[PDB]
């Protein structure tokens, strides 16, 4: 099972252009507007390949890719937020 | 840090499937948040200090409701992942 | 175009109550399609033929559904402009 | 009551910068957050002034204000629009 720093990593492989940031924004939101419509004609559960086409599953995971993608051409580690947060919470605590 | 992982453990603390539009309208508030983050250009890896209100920050928020999303909707993000390559390669290999 | 007579011209044949999370998932996915259509560069003011997918249209879908939303939740557009101007107006006149 | 195209254009008078484009559509996103925010929180009804701060109502215009200032930026008439718009429809039909 791959790691989100091996998702963020496969990605910028084959999707990274630091020129175009705003593309990357630009395509976030386009997902979340798919997102939007797979939710409201209620395409849940865990498709198959052959259903996977404008699922929620597909919609979210979309997102996840500009969400990885915006890590990328912004340098983000998303593993390394994730211990920092970490750190803040507990204090909070 | 993995996909399954990460969605089981928000998953032990934050689950009302009773509340399914309130998780929907949090992601959207995160993105949101994204959006300003973005444009006040506070990109780069945060210290700690640094980190409220960072683009790193609200990635992650948005990636959090994203993981809730799935738990939520009966998806799998890991399995979908792997679909999606999968579908992608039947497209085009040759 | 008046904002209170768009607001009820769209009433008149767009308004259920019962399904408010509708009108804000349709406002998400317009704001998805404009997206597209400013990536696509499709801007400026479109003949017929290019109407469709235009950065016009999707303004207006956005439009629509901000005026869909205000009728479902209540609110006067144009009586809120108003309180707003006024608002304005009070933080900072001498 | 204003005309669309006077909201429009009272906007373009005091906010109107074509080089920063993006500016509009960050913001744009950012209000549709807080109005995500303002309907999960239940704040509808039409507030008095001392109550605007938060609501939908606001949010909503905030959207609105947006969607005015992008059509300001990327040369679109809302009003001309509509007509074509009402054009479409009336073929189909
Ligand atoms: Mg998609
Ligand atoms: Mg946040
Ligand atoms: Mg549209
Ligand atoms: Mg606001």
């Amino acid at each position: 099972h791959m790691k989100l720093s091996e998702l963020q990593s496969h990605i910028k492989e084959f999707d990274y252009a630091p020129e175009q940031s705003e593309h990357y924004f630009f395509k976030l939101i386009e997902e979340v507007g798919e997102l939007s419509e797979s939710i409201r004609k209620g395409k849940s559960g865990q498709p198959t390949l052959d259903e996977l086409k404008g699922s929620v599953a597909e919609e979210l995971y979309d997102v996840l890719y500009y969400v990885c993608a915006l890590a990328n051409i912004h340098g983000v580690n998303l593993e390394k937020t994730r211990e920092l947060k970490e750190v803040l919470n507990k204090v909070k605590y």
